[PDB]
């Protein structure tokens, strides 16, 4: 059995990652929580890599927020996320860890992308100011493998997902990422009998938008990928696997597909006096695609299964 | 007197800005060489800052090489520099380091960026291939300093020099950097009493360059200015100063200038067959002009200069 080290497996997604591992007799999976093993420490990092005798590591701790958090504390946000990546990547390598998969995000994009944002958009202009800094982190995290692959021959993957949601997301109608805020927002107008829902915007833009266990299926297949495989669609520079659905969804389509999901029986309603974003972001999955996984949840699907879970979870 | 902590001062740039200070009867100079302090190890750089009282910190310490070196360790230029940046400005800030300077580079830029370079092409299209894990890493060091800017309201400005040259550099001929390259190969070719020198390429490119002494009382002038001014003439998210003459250089020109100061009576030969790189690159150096500092060192001069530095150290 290959020993996996799943870093951030109580997170949304490294808990997605464990729950299909947990179902492989092929694999002993390696825990620790963030009060056993401190991930921005490097000397326990480096003695945890030193004692357990891992084979794969998939990096799934990061500290992450909404907008707020991010415009709020960027310091925590880089810091943290340097230290995170730089400490697990240098003891894997340093303990022979060969192999190695690294959840970045498509945050790492140009705010003016050419759209669906194929990898080679990776660099291309200016970030977005309300993400910048852990961006910058995550770029540097796909570089650190990169580097490591091309000095060292290391095995070091990384996957960007786009919009998650599923299982374990923060259901707060304050979250600022529009799935679980919306169908927290929809529940409880449910409740109320509120007679409308009032969403910013227009609803026009497109968004993309992928189930954390689609995420989770392809993070395992990536990771699991021949080499040789890997190789052939991927460059040592450019080796990034965009992860997603590669379907434009309109904010008006997801808001009153939720309404459905829930049962609402008053009217979503969109104010236009609030600007838009941009009109269109997703990602370009043709590199996935070629590797041999597409996504099997479909939106009305997923926001059902999800919206049960959040039912159990209350 | 001021604390003043020069992270690298056995460096080319390090002890350029170290010889003028330790010409300030109003700043205190804390020093330590790499075996005293292994600025890698955070534990170390923590118990430093803890014990030892620093009001500014210089942080000239970080792994450089040239062309050869940056496309054979690639993993080493990105980890050492994240990690060096990472555990001094972390550190700073513990402990209540509110001024800091980052000595960055120009590799920061676009391949393709517009020239001259200003302060905004940062971000704005690929990264040299040879250099981009260590550009990757000094950027990380900026958006470091802007995010401890922006969030506990530090002061930790950041500059990014143009090609140096002069004291300290590394005098062998297969430096990849022309200058001291060049300084020692017209050196030997006029002891050998060789007939030629040949130089690859057909001369027309453009380059910059500025002498390290220059590059230091920028340095210290950019680092001394008042806050209020800084933030004038700076963005908190595009927050760096360009440090360099703004004047271009053919490599004719130089390599001639070199001849000169180093009495070499053979010829200078450029072998056209051989590929120039782009036909120009160099600081737009209008944010430091405008903050009053202005290169005092021509080509000439400099050239003149450095080479005595070398006659007395080979
Ligand atoms: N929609 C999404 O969820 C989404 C979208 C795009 C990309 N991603 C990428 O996926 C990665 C994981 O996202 P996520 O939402 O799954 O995060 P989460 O799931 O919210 O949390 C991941 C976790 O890793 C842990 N961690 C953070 N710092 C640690 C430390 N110092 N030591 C040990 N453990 C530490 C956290 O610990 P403590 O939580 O207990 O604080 C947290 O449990 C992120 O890098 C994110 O950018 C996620
Ligand atoms: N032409 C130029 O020189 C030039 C141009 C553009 C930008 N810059 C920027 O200026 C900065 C300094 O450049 P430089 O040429 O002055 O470098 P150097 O001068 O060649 O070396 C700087 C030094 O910092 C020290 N250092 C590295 N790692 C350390 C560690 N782990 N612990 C303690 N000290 C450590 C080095 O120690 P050990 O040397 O003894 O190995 C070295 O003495 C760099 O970031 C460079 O990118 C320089």
């Amino acid at each position: 059995k290959q020993r996996v080290f799943i870093a951030g497996h109580r997170g949304m997604v490294g808990s997605a990652i464990r729950r299909q591992l947990e179902q492989r007799g092929d694999v002993e999976l390696v825990l620790r929580t963030r009060d056993e093993l401190n991930l921005l420490d490097s000397r326990a990092v480096h003695d945890f890599f030193a004692s357990e005798r891992i084979d794969q590591v998939y990096l799934a701790a990061a500290k992450v927020g909404g907008i707020v958090a991010n415009n709020t504390y960027p310091a925590d946000f880089i810091y943290q996320n340097m230290m995170i990546e730089s400490n697990i990547i240098h003891a894997a390598h340093q303990n022979d860890v060969n192999k190695l998969l690294f959840l970045g995000s498509s945050c790492i994009y140009p705010k003016l992308a050419k759209q669906p944002m194929a990898e080679s958009e990776l660099l291309q202009g200016t970030l977005e100011p309300t993400n910048e800094p852990e961006a910058i982190a995550k770029i540097a995290g796909i570089k650190l493998c990169e580097s490591y692959n091309r000095q060292y021959g290391r095995d070091y993957r990384s996957v960007m997902p786009t919009n998650l949601y599923g299982p374990h997301d923060n259901f707060h109608p304050s979250n600022s990422h529009v799935i679980p805020a919306l169908l927290r927002r929809f529940h409880e107008a449910t409740a109320q009998s509120a007679p409308d829902v009032v969403v910013w915007g227009s609803g026009t833009p497109m968004r993309e938008f992928l189930h954390v266990d689609d995420m989770a299926a392809a993070s395992i297949h990536v990771m699991e990928l021949a080499h040789e495989v890997w190789l052939e669609n991927t460059q040592p520079m450019l080796s990034h696997i965009n992860v997603g659905t590669g379907v434009d969804c309109t904010i008006r389509e997801l808001a009153q597909t939720i309404a459905k999901v829930v049962g609402y029986k008053g009217r979503v309603v969109f104010d236009a006096s609030k600007p838009d974003g941009t009109p269109r972001k997703l990602l370009d999955v043709t590199r996935l695609h070629q590797l041999g996984w597409y996504h099997e949840i479909s939106l009305e699907a997923g926001l059902a299964s999800t919206y049960q879970w959040f039912l159990e979870n209350q």
